């Protein structure tokens, strides 16, 4: 009737194998010791934030799955916010486990979810490492925008660098894909780039290159696919599953 | 009648180059003969392709920008950088930048923000001299109204906690909302006004209880740049126009 | 009535200022959040080992002072031994604070304690960074060994590289001072080197250089001064103070 | 005689000297240019994209400037002085500047092969692992080797005569700068005589210690020999006016 | 029967037994000091360390080829004074060749780690590390029997960190030389119940106790000399050459 | 004289702290510095032929400008074996003063500045390497001095015309790196140094810097001869030169 933590981890890693993760990505077990324990309640979150972790404790979550890792940069002192987070997780024996870029890259992962939403014709990986998707959007720019506003984020920032003809090349990248080097790279591959976390220098670069950029936010472009992932888990596992920051 | 070198001298008197932080690519970006006579000065935030085309169109012969032309060095000349350099060289337009030295100098871009908010006892925010922090003598709502009226009509507010009157306000013009900046400024201020907020930084601010106001990179720098432009206009017998503001 | 964690820390840092610590040394607060909390029982240990931390919990220690830091190398995952250690400290809100090389180097610190035991004439810092002491031992090698056996370690390992005349130059370094580069450096400054943690290649180097090495162990050469430090805290603070691994 | 698009010239050149033959880090390919559909009437070839070469190109109506050496080895982020003057000339005239560097040194019938064939090296092999240089037996006397050097490459090469050289010796050749201290040490294990360019003092001393005979026929002349072969090759195959600018 | 050998023939024989490509990355194996390898060799000396006393003893005993396990230098130098001056002077004055097989001798079949694995009759032995250093397998006996073997054949009073109880038929890891660094302790704690090696220091002792890994320090010197004696016997059996040991 | 006293005299003239970062100056090969020295040899290079000659002529202390090794080693075979064997077997001390001798007062760069009688000489680089000042004469007069005192057939890169009373930079040894050409072109009309190579020649032409390559060997040996005379005037020692 009940699942062990290691069995949940096994199921997740079958869906999104850890070796799909890009170099250096802190995927896998973040916080935990005994993985033979039976799990009462699974929580899903975009971020292992202090609010999310307090909510997990509040809601009786003992297996906390997040997309973003707890720490990118390693530390050797435990004070302030990280102290408050670890204290809640350790005192309550809550396991924290992450699937980050392996969940972005895998089949039916976060980037596939976007490609399917826009029904990309002949989709291909955007980067060599498997991040992102690119293909033809069979419709007008205005229809593309409507889908974006309806399903992802209502007031996306649009950098309308040039006019966009019907049946354009659409690149999608869930999360933060709007770095300067990404703008330069994707400008060679697509007419329109849908992603998150636009900043000023990247906006200027897109305008110079004629790449239309749509910032539908880091949060919404990932949560769209995370919601799919949650349904997938719910359909397949005999486990109570809740979302914490979406 | 003014030579390019005396415009440069005037600017460098206001914002000495050694105020720029280590590694900042400040000073002459593109140019050769600085004895050249300058009839029309253009000021811009960005040396973008459209700014450079506009410079050429308006007959600008000295183009001042806040952001340097290149941050990372290159050794091939194709695409966008080719198009930009071709316009500058073809018209012998001098391109000169004052970047963090203009952020840091007295009455520079960060001081302009500190003065707008009338910060009491203002101090540099970082050791390298970037940013300002001091007491805002008023309510958070009064601080917001000033922001909306003079800087940006609808800033993003990450309202991480309640803010009492006479709070500590830190300001940094441009991009000051990196993850390490959020962590640092959270120890020094109740409210942080800057530009270019992204997701991980928003989350950090909420965790730390630092209220962040993103009035955009563009608007927080342009506010002080306009003041810098009027200063140049008051002191130089030169036609001076702005190109991207 | 009770003193706060921050005033215990202030007292310690007055004796051994953090800026005395050598470059890269992970000194100061290791684990903790609220330093305004009141402290009823201070525990002192050489090592923040798992057994020391369990003993702290068992004995009701709320402020754990150790000489060695919890971590030298930073981490970004929390499992196994470090998980168990942090869990005990955090669930019980035990503060862990360390003074490492700043306690080695400061006046009347661990190296001064050794120099004073041997009544070194005109003692000087051994290294430029302030680690270790060197001066004249006004007596015979045999008298020096008897002092070592009575006060530090009952059976020290002696690498008797050459004969030692009376009134020789003695270098002392508490803890691990017997690295290969230290042997070479100290051989130019002393006839006899008293420290801890001898290994094979260092023994050979000492023999080649004619440097007499006395390994009284890493543990005993630090514990000697740590006891002095504990007495000093006990004399000055109105606090219950116990030792955990000595 | 007809006009060619710039991209068609680049294609031909890269067929002869593929870019993936260039050693790690070498800045080969398009140096300065945007539109490669540009129509080319006159191709200029040079060893160096020097200021005098580029001025000569402008003067002579060159539309496509090929050089062996890249314009920049180390990247820059300011454009003043000499580089400003060079770019201004190239951009004002939209002259394309393209380079094939070590990929031209290494390819079949490239600059090093040209030397190896000149000396009729028996069973020639690549000298370095990366494919630079050639080494094989010279079937003749040291004096005959020197005469060949004098007749075809450079009239008065500097000879570091570290030891006597017997007939049928192992000869290593490297066009351009091949006389670094580390090259001397490496080649001394592989050859009796080393023909290259740009000898300096420490390298001379090292060669004398190791007994390696070094012949400095100069960086310029050892590359220009093969570059002339390359120019002749282009002229035979392309219906283009082709001129040389610094040789 | 007893004859002279050229140095290159000795080197070829040693490298057949312990190929240089077995040595781990960065290990300074091979020719340490020497020029002409056609040199005729009458007397081969074997040592753990190319120490000053070993090199003096080599000179005194007329050793023409000095084999050592540890290389003369780990870190490169560009000045020649003090002890290294004294050492090189003795070798060069007498043209004594100094040659080393270090981790290639640790790793090769019947090398120093195999010697330990065979001594403890390890069941189904495997390399302990990826690079081939060390061996690990089941010790078919009690911990006390393991300890008895250690005391009789390796070192009489080994330091024992008895982090936990050890049942019969436990997993034993062995590493000849210095194998008791902190990172080795952490690594081996996942692969064995008991770790036999040398050069224990305080931090490593604490870590072993935390992890429950039983550590036996039978010393760097003795855990290598055990296999080096085997190696010497092997050379003596195969080469018609006078062979002596210098620091064992 | 003891070796340590010779070393003391040299280091008083050319303190080791004047040497640039990373320069391997001081004792190269030696143990006992109480050794009695009857005969001192001076050389530019501690080459194998110099070291053989030192042995042949009975030299006890070998002073060289260039250090024995720039890059460290951990094996001793081939040429370095042969060199060390000669020095150690004979306990010949090898000691070097390299850039500290280039930089010190009346050192190798000052020797050149004094030969050309440079007006108001200044160090060329911040680290003290090289000298620059006005040459009070014609380019042709400068060339004549160069040919008579330094090197008979210097290579001249005549990048532009040179007027009388021009700014002259001098650097003994290897001063013609690409980065040096660019730097010096801002500070001088004419650059006198050694070891010219192709790319540096092209840069000098582009920049209009006249470069005179009087060779690495001759521009250092000129000042080394002066140093040898200075040692000879002051020390009661037999002193010979080995590669000049
Ligand atoms: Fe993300
Ligand atoms: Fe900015
Ligand atoms: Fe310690
Ligand atoms: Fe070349
Ligand atoms: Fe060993
Ligand atoms: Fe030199």
């Amino acid at each position: 009737v009940n699942m062990k933590a290691k069995e949940i981890i096994e199921f997740i890693e079958t869906f999104a194998p850890k070796d799909l993760a890009i170099e250096g990505d802190n995927i896998g077990l973040q916080v935990g010791d005994n993985l033979d324990k039976e799990i009462k309640k699974l929580g899903i979150a975009l971020d292992p934030s202090l609010s999310v972790i307090k909510k997990a404790e509040k809601e009786g979550v003992d297996f906390l799955f997040t997309h973003h890792p707890l720490l990118k940069d390693p530390i050797r002192n435990f004070t302030g916010v990280i102290y408050k987070k670890l204290k809640i997780l350790m005192e309550n024996d809550i396991i924290l486990y992450s699937a980050h870029t392996n969940l972005d890259i895998c089949k039916n992962g976060l980037n596939d979810a976007l490609a399917e939403l826009y029904n990309l014709e002949n989709p291909k990986p955007l980067y060599d490492n498997g991040l992102g998707r690119v293909g033809i959007f069979k419709g007008s720019f205005e229809e593309f925008l409507e889908i974006t506003k309806k399903y992802i984020h209502k007031n996306p920032i649009v950098v309308k660098s040039k006019e966009v003809d019907d049946n354009f090349k659409l690149a999608v990248l869930s999360g933060y894909g709007l770095s300067q080097s990404s703008i330069k790279y994707v400008a060679e591959k697509a007419d329109v780039y849908l992603s998150g976390d636009l900043t000023h220098h990247s906006k200027i670069l897109a305008e110079e290159l004629g790449l239309v950029v749509v910032d539908a936010t880091h949060y919404s472009t990932e949560v769209f696919g995370l919601k799919k992932f949650k349904e997938f888990l719910s359909s397949n596992l005999d486990l109570e599953i809740i979302s914490l920051d979406f």
